[PDB]
């Protein structure tokens, strides 16, 4: 069962697109199986961005990404990675096509709304650091047999 | 600062209505501080509901309700509870009116897709029974100027 991370970030809180990224992948037949508002701490955003720890903007990152709260989500089903990654559209919303949320939405790289997993392993890694087993949901869509062969 | 419980039914789950039943508040101006994804017990259900406890479809109505997962959250604005009960519709789907939530997506008072409290006691009560405090988040829209006096 394949699974992605996805994260309303402040600016997507704050600018009233929470429903929208959920209906995107809703639309798409993919399966809600976990979701939460919280304050992220500077603590748990350093690991969740571990591999950017070196570079000059970090702490920055870090401080926005604490300045107000996010809606960390978990999204199943077949290929939810590629396409999650492709529905959000391009880190730079100037190189993101129409039609994807950041090139509905964005005109900033450190404002564009939304963050998703863009691996399988990573995914596997942010799942399992932001939500406890006991927070991931399972129930079999209705819609199963038209979805996917 | 008031607040109202709104919920995403079973069905509305199955069906890809929870980004629509969010967005629906977001784009009136209402703040949302709380939201997760959970199976309820029959338990808490049962408390949800006490005020029907007497009534013939109590049964059905709870293990129905603990049938698949549910989407329990919170709205915070100017008239949240009051303006919550008409942007959700009539009870029975007939009686409600195109616009609405359930004039929208339903035809079955028993497959109404989403839960809303219907007074400011109600949604105290709700809120705290299915949220711990620390689950609330707090914030300042930056709308705030342009959505109320
Ligand atoms: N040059 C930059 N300046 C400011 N913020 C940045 C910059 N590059 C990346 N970021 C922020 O850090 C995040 C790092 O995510 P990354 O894995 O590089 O791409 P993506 O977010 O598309 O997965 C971005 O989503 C963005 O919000
Ligand atoms: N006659 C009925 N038969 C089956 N289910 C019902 C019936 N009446 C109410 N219900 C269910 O129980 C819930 C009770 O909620 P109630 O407070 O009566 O109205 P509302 O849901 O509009 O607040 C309804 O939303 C509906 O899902």
């Amino acid at each position: 069962p394949e699974r992605t991370f996805i994260m309303v970030k402040p600016d997507g809180v704050q600018r009233g697109l929470v429903g929208e990224v959920i209906q995107r992948f809703e639309r798409r037949g993919y399966k809600l199986v976990a979701i939460k508002m919280m304050h992220a701490s500077e603590q748990l955003l350093q690991t969740h961005y571990e591999a950017l720890k070196s570079l000059s903007f970090f702490p920055k990152l870090v401080a926005y990404m604490s300045s107000g709260p996010v809606v960390p989500m978990v999204f199943e089903g077949r290929k939810v990675v590629e396409n999650g990654r492709t529905m959000l559209g391009a880190t730079k919303p100037e190189a993101s096509c129409p039609g994807s949320i950041r090139g509905d939405y964005c005109q900033d790289v450190g404002r564009n709304v939304v963050h998703g997993s863009d691996s399988t392993e990573s995914a596997n890694r942010e799942i399992n650091l932001w939500f406890s087993p006991q927070e991931l949901c399972q129930y079999k869509q209705a819609v199963d047999p038209w979805i996917h062969e």
